[PDB]
């Protein structure tokens, strides 16, 4: 289902994002809240405000 897309995009999010910190970048990762915005109205508030949190 689109469930679990959602699932895998965020674990992508956070593993395309960990990579990210790990090469050392400000902009790209600074710029991915940002074009996340949309993806984050397709969800809950709770996961969005902890993914908010946690990058």
């Amino acid at each position: 289902n689109d469930e679990e897309a959602v699932q895998v995009k965020e674990q992508s999010i956070l593993e395309l994002g960990s990579l990210l910190a790990k090469t050392g970048q400000a902009a790209e990762l600074g710029g991915l809240l940002k074009y996340v915005r949309p993806f984050l109205n397709s969800i809950s508030k709770a996961k969005a405000a902890r993914l908010v949190r946690s990058l």
